[PDB]
């Protein structure tokens, strides 16, 4: 295991344009703050408006013909991001203490999950750079046509706290990979990883203004970005109102192109014949992972009747033993929330479910009187229509509802107008394929749950999402289709 | 040749749903009318809200899972497009005539152009329907992972006046090769093809609510269509204006899925080392075509000072040779424009060419002094800065402007916000290769124009759109992705 | 149902090369006998070395640049191919009856199964005919690169008696919609439905030298294909034996492109808990159908030992009550033999089966002393050391052997130098995703037998073949790839 | 530059199997000698048909299902060839000299030249180990079907002395990306790259089995790999002749799918319009590159006759200014014949040259009388019928023939049995694609000659081979297609 960086000092905290390191415009500042301790770690500088210019400005430049980026050959793009990923495997534990101390997410989560994401999917990325292939299409005896899939140029990147390098990282890889230029905004609350990485890429060897990066606010760096006139596509994961605010200016102002990767209000369905120990241990990492702050996190437990009873008991077993404490502790699954607004927010839908009738099995309530955790919960006894079975919590708490039918459990299942993942616990060939094909999210999970792959496309059906992230589907994201018609005299 | 039917009588006036037809909810009834004898053709129905509401959940029942198009395996979709096809070049003459009356094209140019493109574009998706298919990605020894690509759902379809049929054809080809349901807006200005095409779904075969069209205004029936909850994506084909607040109803809404066809400011390049009666020829149709009624339309045309005079003095004698007249008349290759507004819009804009010292070659006004007809005009001296160099005048106006190097014209060609077509004429391989390359557009003609096939995509860069329409690439505007992770135990 | 033709008259009995009927050059003719009756049909030319010599030069001629054939658009091709797939339709009756004349199969398998195959293949290769698209490879910042998928040129198709026409369809398809020209040599058992198919290929507008049609032997009509100099590609479909002879002659003479279709011991593994009565149906259809005379007949029954009785219990009901008698009649299931060497070797193999070990449960001897039936055979305590259980019978016996172990079965299934098809029952997730991973076949079937599809592709793995038919993968072995690589200055 | 290895000690000479180095069976050892210096290197291992079965063996238990290798995730391979090309690029130099001291290339040649695409192809199929993706096909509604595209198994690679280590790496880069295992065969006259790549196969960690290295003659070693009943494909690179005794004994054995990549007479074709001195530098290096021992040599350079006279004098300049001598020697640009044999056949081919009537320009002779170096010699007014122009010359011969128009240049550069490679020069866009179109070649240059790239296929048409080394197309080669059907209940 590695030896956790408990007293790291943060090295970057400037804007990142053109490979060089700059003080805001303005001269602001912005603090984070570690959500274990509460204490703030350091300053950061505050871009704005003229800060999103400038990087805009430098991203142009370096995507204009002739620049050393546009004229490298596809397989250097590769070379490049390759190198990156050797420098994010060589500094792996110090972007995974910052990670931590960010989002107070246990140091061994962040080593062996965010940055083994970020490594896998830089890696992968890096193999299609010279993998990109338009067509050549059959017309007439004289015609020559054919496609090209050329980069769209500026890409805006605008990724929220839960998991922010990783996020930003399945942004970045298949942009650079298709010979895009970026301007990056992380979250306010989760700055450093962002910005350590702008040191990584410097080294890698990637020409200036290549990769941008300009830490703040929403409202301030990231209306700038997504209403930027020179911008030309955008790359957003975060809440669906956000979503809906940046896909909206990004209308209004150029048409540039947006992705969005939101929220969730994911099923998990046992059936009768599931092997029971497999489904709870996958629900119970379904509901409790990244302390219930994740965009796939289970937020409906649907058990058939027949298991019903012996599912809620050995997932109340599994949620009384979930260690909760210091992050940087090796036995820790669990570490705070991020904040007080998601905290008070978790603990007023536990309230809710105890008076709708819903049957707490276990928790309902914070760890302590002074920090950000909050006790496992589990909740029986859990309907459609109550408000802990509609609204994302984003918290540790399992609602598990029952159901007779398989008919009756697709219709409940897709009554929502979300649809990221969804996952399916049986034995049975043809109530999997079944599931798999009735279910509308955009991942379906047999038998397992968060099994991700650089390889795999992710992302939502409905109000979860407009378009893929990972995968071969990430590049159409990133690439714009030119038909070139040549007729022959 | 085929006879024109020069005394159509108009059957279909209706709102389609259901296979049915139907009055509209207030009973209110637009007129259409023929530009060419300025005299009303017929009243159709005026849908509003409910009746898109009505027929948006006629098309959710006929996409709901079990019903009788979902369960059609992939081959009868396919049968079924094939079968519309044939009933399309069975009715061509009559749905050409119906064309001619609403928009003022020549008879022969809605019948070998228009309803040749339709029939086409049917019988092409028609052959994708068993086709669509996802992948099977290597992971793990363990684990079996595959992507599903699933009909979107209601897709909604919102048309313009200059191609009436061909833009819907454009997206109800696709949409129903990949098992998606409609909702159908023609423009108010052109709906009778439309509605002839309903009367044609229901003769070939497709199930009651696999087709809804619903005639009326933009701010009433587009609008519900663009804004609606029950509808998961929108294809539009028309002015960048109306695609922005499409797009941003659509954001606003369910975040359904968006396909933007705008205009253009499309750039015509003639060498000096051109053919030049060849680009003559092409850049005279790429202005021309439709009555300069095309998102096509070459509205600069830019020519090599060494031809630049030649170029000029050949251009003005085809200007001044087209036909001009009764577009039932087998000798007319220009009709009347749209309407009053374009035909005024035309003229200030012809107008503002002589105040700002561009040369009048030929035309610059009014065919007669009562009808819709515009002389074919010509102008040479044309500047960057002026009007009818930046406007898109979707008249017949050919503005000439002269370039010295590529380097410069390229600079020139792209400095524009829009990016749909773009076209080169060139005897140079280099050369014409590095123009394509260089130029920012969706389509890249070399030594032709306005060639078109099924199987290439047609799209824009920057403002001119989002997506594409025609070829394997407008599938994936049809689908959706799902990822299967199966772990084995 | 069809009304059946116990009495037509065989039209078409000459060589067609050129769109034109031609006499053997030598004079010589051969019969076509009625297994049924054992009387003769009527006389078909014999074809030798100079009637193909004629048919390539046609080929070649229709094949060479600049030619009608060359010269038609990609889309055209795919409207010759469907109204192709429109005559064969209309007269789907009169082949299917030409087909159980020279086959002995029952009229409504060769209607509703052999010509349905040869409908559905036809029309999703014409699909494929605008669809056959080469890719653009970015290299280098000044270099412009691509491949063409290109058709091969002549290719040559020799097939069986087995299923006649619709294995001369299977490379026929594929073949025209790449582009290509044919010489088709059907089976000298088996001559007449390709004959019928010629009449079909001029009538539906092909050009002539297109498509050519030489009947005759093997060791004449055959040795000339594979050995010709100027034939590009073959397509085989036939045993294993001769199938070695043809890629050896491919490679020996001009390095022709060969595709290989050969036998099969083709394994049926049925599971304890899968659902024994859809095992017993599929595992009898899959050995007992078209006589057993099939490449995808089941060879080898594995059952598991919890439910090996049971299901040898029923399978015995289920060959006892098996229809045997006259083709034309509807209650008919299982015609004749289709020659005495192959009706002596089944019982040669029956023979041996009762001297190994094996447990005759049912049949084991002919119909009757005169015919060419052979009453539906199920041996039971069959061991892999056995005859019955290692040579392809290619009649209606049923080898049933006992497993205990997925492991075991494994390695039992894949102990063969085969690899055509095989067959799952199971109702468990787990372990038909294990098996039809482990499986080294071409086609893995799960919980179904026979399950073919035109979009599906079908062939070997080891010497069951080489290729691959049907499926956007048969298109592989109908093109050539060029790939074009232009420097820019 | 890199500093030349003029007296590198061979470590690597035994046969490779499991990881380990052996001695034959036979204890017998074959000699291999320096072609500049005339002398002995060393003694190589002599394998027979007991190694080439003990290597299969190894191969086959590292292919069995649950072998380390079969276990491993797709990434995972991927980062196995990358640590391959790594260590390539590490042992750079000691690989060239290797290849210089057996071949007679020059050094820097070597370095930048066989080196660098050894790496680039290593690097690029690294690239596709998690991007083999088979399909998800749509069939009917309650069936499941889908591609695998698994690995074929043991593969054979037999390869030829003029590029020795690339032409390996050419097979082995896609075999183990797919994950089969090998059989090597290097040519006798060049095993040491072969043998040296062995001990970086193992250092990189590919478990035991994985590649095996077996060197030896080739009617020993190379016909027991060709007709080993469990090798279950073959890759072949050298002269047409053993191509066929190969691809026959393929066939005769298991029916072992065969990829060969075979000689060629490619013509270069020089337009009137035509940079000239680009045409001659590269119809220069196309000739004379390699000691003109090229599969890619120009065979035949036609000539435009209104440029003929000039295009012949300055050929002669380029031809009498190529260095020729020690190859160690950074100026060296030709080096010595391989061996006596090639040597004597070149020499009776120049002297047929004089004997036919061609005019000899310059050269002709050997350099010396006591090496195997030969003066670059160039010939005008050759004509279609004589030995310089048919025969394949693999030597430091210019063969420069004339021709009036385009269709006549298109029939004589295909006239031939081959169709490896063609070079078009030109500046005319139509020519250029014309051209592109008619050459029956499998690769065709515009403007550019031996451009190859790792990402662009490359194979020939007609006698020159079966089958496409590099590219997404070299999957093709390595996969078996398996076909997974599944029906519902
Ligand atoms: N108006 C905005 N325009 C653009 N980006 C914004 C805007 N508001 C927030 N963002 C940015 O979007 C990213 C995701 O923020 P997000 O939607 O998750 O808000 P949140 O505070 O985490 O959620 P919540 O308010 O539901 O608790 C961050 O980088 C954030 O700064
Ligand atoms: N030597 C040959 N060369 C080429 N084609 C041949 C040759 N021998 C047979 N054929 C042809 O190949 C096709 C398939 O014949 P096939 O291999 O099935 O022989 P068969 O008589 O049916 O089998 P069996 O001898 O095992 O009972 C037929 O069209 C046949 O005429």
């Amino acid at each position: 295991l590695p030896r956790p960086i408990r007293n790291l000092e943060v090295k970057f905290t400037k804007i990142f344009i053109n490979n060089e390191w700059h003080e805001s415009k303005s001269g602001k500042k912005f603090a984070t703050c570690n959500p274990s301790t509460r204490e703030q770690i350091c300053e950061v500088e505050e871009g704005d408006k003229p800060d999103v210019d400038k990087a805009v400005e430098a991203a142009q430049v370096a995507f204009q013909r002739g620049s050393p980026w546009r004229r490298l050959d596809a397989l250097s793009r590769g070379r490049l991001l390759h190198q990156l990923a050797d420098l994010v495997e060589r500094d792996r534990a110090t972007l995974a203490a910052l990670e931590t101390m960010d989002t107070g997410k246990p140091f061994l989560h962040a080593f062996f999950i965010d940055l083994e994401g970020c490594i896998r999917t830089l890696r992968y990325f890096a193999g299609w750079a010279d993998k990109i292939q338009g067509k050549t299409i059959p017309t007439d005896d004289n015609v020559v046509c054919f496609t090209r899939h050329e980069p769209i140029g500026v890409c805006g990147a605008i990724t929220p706290w839960n998991f922010p390098l990783l996020m930003l990282v399945w942004k970045l890889a298949p942009a650079l990979c298709c010979g895009n230029t970026m301007v990056l905004k992380p979250a306010e609350q989760t700055p450093l990883t962002a910005l350590y990485l702008g040191s990584l890429i410097k080294e890698a060897g990637f020409p200036p203004g290549v990769v941008n990066i300009v830490p703040g606010f929403g409202p301030t760096v990231g209306a700038a970005i997504s209403s930027h006139p020179q911008i030309n596509k955008i790359a957003f994961t975060g809440s669906t109102e956000v979503g809906k605010l940046v896909k909206e200016a990004a209308s209004r102002s150029n048409l540039k192109r947006v992705t969005l990767e939101l929220g969730g209000k994911n099923p998990c369905i046992v059936c009768a014949d599931a092997d029971l120990d497999l489904a709870v241990e996958c629900a119970h990492q379904g509901v409790f992972f990244n302390q219930g702050q994740c965009c796939t996190a289970a937020s409906r437990v649907f058990v058939e009747e027949q298991v019903y009873s012996e599912f809620v008991r050995r997932s109340v077993e599994y949620a009384k033993k979930r260690p909760v404490g210091d992050p940087f502790d090796v036995k820790t699954e669990q570490g705070p929330q991020i904040d007080q607004k998601q905290f008070d927010k978790i603990l007023e839908l536990i309230e809710s479910g105890k008076k709708e009738g819903a049957k707490l099995e276990c928790g309902g309530s914070a760890m302590e009187d002074k920090g950000l955790f909050i006790k496992p919960t589990v909740f029986s006894e859990v309907t459609d229509n109550m408000r802990i079975a509609k609204e994302e919590i984003f918290g540790p708490v399992q609602p598990i509802l029952k159901f007779k039918s398989i008919e009756e459990v697709i219709k409940r299942a897709n009554s929502t107008d979300y649809g990221l993942t969804a996952a399916v616990f049986t034995k049975n060939l043809d109530k999997a394929l079944k599931l798999a094909s009735a279910l509308e999210s955009g991942t379906v999970w047999i038998n397992c749950y968060n099994a991700l792959y650089a390889q795999a496309p992710f992302g939502g059906f409905k109000m979860s999402g407009n378009g893929r992230e990972l995968g071969e589907y990430a590049l159409a994201e990133y690439t714009e289709v030119k038909t070139v018609t040549i007729k022959l005299g």
